[PDB]
């Protein structure tokens, strides 16, 4: 399912997950998975 991981130790995890999913607001970190909304 995941675009990439979300690691809580990475304080920029939400910005990285958005980048994976195509831009601002497009990715959600849900536990350890970046999911493209």
């Amino acid at each position: 399912a995941r675009c990439m991981p979300c690691f809580t130790t990475d304080h920029q995890m939400a910005r990285k997950c958005d980048d994976c999913c195509g831009g601002k607001g497009r990715g959600k970190c849900y536990g350890p998975q970046c999911l493209c909304r």
